[PDB]
């Protein structure tokens, strides 16, 4: 919905999104967010995801699929009001997104998730890319089991010319929806072959979101594979306007660079990862500042 | 409709345009239009926008979505007639923008919204862009409390990978729609897949004319993020065009330049502006 | 319709041609198509014009819309049959332009419109571009009055982000049917927008012979805004082909460039005007030969 | 339909295509097919035409467009048999072209249509184009008036900002079957505007082998406005292969180059015209060889 | 249908396909296909073709069009099946190409259709193009006739603005069905508009592989009009690969280059052409 | 579906991975699969795969095709539920892929196919490819009989003006579908065509990943025909992304150089083959390391 501000409560909602980053412990706004899913009235929608058409299918807070829901609205105190009703397995009324406030009025936060290493990573969308010859496989599945400390990390695998791996975009909405719904952190194996239809387009515009809403981190490894300006410059897009953080190679051997967004109209901040491999490609991440937009795109052109 | 003129008739509104940026009270025209807003019957259309396929979606004077409207004709002096037919949530018959007439025959203006540090600030649409180092989010939200003076502004939040972000089009519109209907200064959050669907070249076209006709002022973030090439000239000057006024950064950090065009085949205004910033993030714009 | 020729039928069309535009009494044609429009049996369609989606609405003689006409036919000389016929609002048989003949043989013509500071006007599509200082708004105003003479003369607002301006295509396009069927001088303020849908590409294609055949005079502003050659190349294009007459700004202040195109085959003619602001910018046009093929596409890539 | 040959056969061929052009009287193969189109059934469908949006019209003999028409089946001496069904106005079997055999087993001919200041001319289609100060209105004219000798030419306006000028493609395509139907030399201004819809793409490939094989001339005027590369390509390709002959402007004013193809397989010959102006622009001819493909592309970037 | 291989086997039929077109008797593979097309029960689909929309038409052993079929399927040793169903004049079920067996189990061949002055020529598709002066017209009917030999060659028309030229692609299609059903050797003049609707897409990769099926020669014409630039190097070798065999102008006016497909992984060969002109442009090739 | 890993069980599914490829007996994950396809109750769906129009078609463990399925749902540990329905030969719901699991928790491999000459040859897709004068034909036919061994190789014909080529797309996918289900070694001769419609980019995504799951080898030749930069890219990105290994031609005659990647995260192996012709074409390949991301580019351009 749309808020009003005036100079204290602007003040006040920079503040709240500051310490949503830089104070509040580790993973608390996922835990949050799993409370409010738990107290849903069941069988009632709460995520809106797009397939490859464009149309949109919709799940409950178990990750279970709604396939008949009769319309029913919701007046907020903004005055305006939200209509969901699903049809014959598709939303007939409605929006991509979450159908259930998750945020409340702290909107335009990058929910800390977890810390490792002595640094703060943030919920959201995470684009692991760069050309080189660092893998991002190894780097995606090292970052997840980092981040997901006590927990366990989860999976979606799209895309890849290997065993198991499901190559059909409808089942990788699927896959990811019902992992935003129960974990906090998530990794994506190939963003590739999506970054075009309308549901891929969608999902590149809504994933990010989606997941700082919830307060889980989405790890996904892009390959800036063709050197096709035409998709090179989506990477560059993609990399820059669709994602919370950025995770970049480096030219020299298994040093990454970490960009990420601390929030709405705050600070990018920047740090350094050192990694080493041991046996059977498994990666380590070893454990032992703000960069303008300028040399942010220096960044950038390292895709290109 | 279509105006008649004659040397006479026509200087005579030329003045009248130079005086509804130049002399009127600030904020003067909205407050006028939410007069007329006021005095409609209530469930009767006075707000039609495009929504993402193109459709366009119907609103009565209190930001409510009207459903279904029957068939329904208004003759005026052009002797041209208005027709609006809503059904199944969908406009039938009408067109978008403002379904009531707000104006009169007072036609091409920028009427004045504010005054601060020594300028007065044009109604209508503000798109605040160009490329370098200086953030036009912390811009526009201290443009928006600083016009917004006495009163509250609002915010519209828009395709940003960030908590509580509306990402659906269709939502957006929506948002858009009741701000101008309740608010006098309104700030958007990236002018983002816009600038493309129907809908989105729609409203890229229609929300300078609706604000201005309103009165009520939206400051609307555009990244020239496709690309960092002198491309930036490209969103540019098309920005230039379908906006009342342009708010560009300059290559002095904090440094913004203001152009605006005051009416109708009127004189287009520049002036500087100075920003700095306090604890998080929080920016100010300086008055002399 | 076709017409048949020989040497001396056309020499005498050749002629008659000449004089529409140099020896005819100014807006002579335009009063006596109002006569021809006059005599119309009422509720009869005059005029065909295309939507946004490339379909087609109908008028009368008083400009008033026609939703139902049930199927009727008319033979002409050259043995030719037209049909017209309007249902649920829409042409459903017919084509786009006048349904009525006002021009009967006489065609190919550029009917003089006016004659203002020792200058013949044209009627038809006048398109005011050009790329600089000098603003075209102040422009087709001036010209407006100055060629309404002794009447006033009508403004079609469209696509402007200034208080009551119009951005509906289709309001559009009845603003501009009711103009041409009751005044001699027309101001169309910014073909912004349009120049694609079929509606726009209808629209750019038709105007010109509409208000040729009718005796009226549209001037229209055209900013070449965007550089992008996609549409710079279509500016030059409408400017070219599309237009009766075209009035560009030069690289000094205040003076602009008329090139007037006289009738079918005959010859382009050229004059140059001095103009300067008084008070609210309130511009006005001060008052005291052929341009070769070459010379036109000179004042083209000023556009460029 | 398909034709079977042996090495005396192809011979007999060629030598006729030649005489159909070499030797024959001006004009005899026009009155010929006249014969065939007279000695028509009546409400016989003669020849079908694509509309803009691809589907065809259909007209009998006398220039009448059929709305209704009953399954017909034909068996030729090939074997195969030709269909034809109208039914609500528009071909629901058949092809486009000629629905009546004219040309027997001669085909691949460019039957001369007229002699003029010493030269045969072909039938088909002529494109007069060229890019420079030589006007291709006076030019067309003049062209028909010359090869109309003794009969008038008929003329078929289309999309130019000019009163009483038809700008609806169908009625476009209407004017010139009627005009194939009934006359030998015919006269198109402006191709602009069509060469795109697939009404506007079958014309430009079916006219040519339509008038060809009604004895007929179509001489049609196109500016190669837009240097716009898509388009500049789609002009030198039209004139190229879709045209039986072609006209074009050369550097010295008042002369134009006659390129023309005197049938299948045989040799395009060319020759000079010279010209100068009358009075109201009225243009004469004056009246007091082969060239190779090369020569040919060398006349074919002038349009680039 | 698919076929199993092992060292033996596989030699066996890289034998068998090197004498389909070196040692085989010159249109042997024509005649043996037309005695199997020849046993075919009438009214049966033997042929189906693109037409312009994608769909597709069906034919029977006497280049009869076949409206209504119903549903009938045959299975083979390979396990599959294959099921062809003609409703209102198209194709319900089945594929384009053959709808009976020619081959047997030789596939990957370019059968010899004919032999002249001293050389062997596949049958399959021959695309004649390239840049220059030579007439590509005169080279394509001088070759129908001597690969057409003791036999008359059949010549399809399409696409030229001549007298008596059909402009309308589906009867094109109708003309090439009944072209490959009933003769040896074909004549294409004006592979235009192809090289894009569906039925052009599908006819140039499609009758290449039924020409080369049947045993006979199609010779078409192809015009690198679109450009003059070296861009004739476009349409070529996207000819080169869809064609059994290529025929090209070369710098030296009356040669031409005959590049051609022996067989699935067998050597290309190549080899040169003199001509000249007689009375009416009649093209003969010279024959040492 | 997705799956939850810890430092542990990421452990043991690399090394587990790893196996898959460098130690397990060849060819035993595909006898492996054959048992599971066997096991299926009859009439069960086992396979989707797309065809030209985007749709799919469904095939049971015989490769018998599917027509009619009533809806069918199986819930799986994920949690999550796949379905099934088959409606006029067409698939209602479900998605592209194997339809029953037979790869369990072991995802991400690179099954050993077979091994010859001292090499290990990976299952999943081979593209052979590259630019020159070594012929791809022989070397799949080489390569097929090789990895065979004791087998025969299923060859699957498509695109080619050959005689007995079939050029339908979806008889093409019909006849893969059937391969798949019943060799190990597979040949294609042809991707050229396909590499566009909806079918032909599933085929290119999906049949890796099918291939890899069956632990069979498809060997599919691909000629860099075009030089049309935007189909240029389109083989370097099928190549280098669409593919399980890479066979690739060098400037020394006769000389191929194979590119397998060996996992998921795992290592990309390189090692050369030598070969030679014998009678008729029949090619034979003698018999008697890492390659960085960056030499693997290098390998690429050679196509561009």
């Amino acid at each position: 919905m749309i808020h009003l501000y005036d100079a204290k409560s602007f003040a006040k909602l920079r503040a709240a999104q500051y310490a949503a980053f830089h104070t509040d412990a580790p993973g608390s706004w996922f835990d949050h967010t799993s409370g409010v899913l738990e107290s849903v009235e069941d069988g009632t929608p709460v995520l809106a995801i797009g397939v490859e058409s464009g149309d949109a299918i919709v799940f409950d807070k178990n990750a279970q699929r709604i396939v008949a829901y009769k319309e029913k609205s919701v007046k907020a105190e903004d005055g305006s009001v939200s209509v969901v009703q699903v049809e014959n397995g598709f939303m007939k009324q409605g929006h991509r997104g979450w159908l259930v406030d998750l945020t409340g009025e702290l909107v335009g936060c990058s929910p800390v998730v977890a810390e490792f290493g002595g640094h703060r990573y943030a919920s959201g969308m995470v684009i692991v890319t760069g050309k080189g010859n660092s893998g991002k496989t190894p780097l995606v599945h090292a970052l997840g089991e980092a981040l997901g400390g006590k927990d366990k990390y989860a999976t979606v695998r799209f895309g890849e010319p290997l065993s198991g791996y499901n190559t059909d975009f409808n089942v990788f909405v699927d896959d990811i929806a019902r992992a935003m719904l129960q974990h906090r952190v998530i990794v994506i194996d190939s963003l590739k072959n999506v970054i075009i239809s309308r549901g891929a387009f969608d999902l590149l515009s809504d994933i990010g979101a989606m997941a700082a809403s919830r307060g889980c981190v989405v790890i996904a490894s892009l390959n800036p594979t063709s050197n096709d300006d035409k998709i090179v410059e989506l990477v560059k897009e993609a990399s820059r306007s669709n994602s919370t953080s950025l995770v970049i190679s480096t030219d020299v051997d298994g040093e990454w660079q970490v960009l990420t967004r601390t929030g709405e109209g705050l600070q990018r901040l920047t740090h350094t990862l050192q990694t080493s491999y041991g046996e059977h490609s498994v990666l380590t991440i070893h454990t032992s500042q703000a960069s303008g937009k300028a040399i942010q795109t220096v960044i950038k052109n390292d895709e290109l």
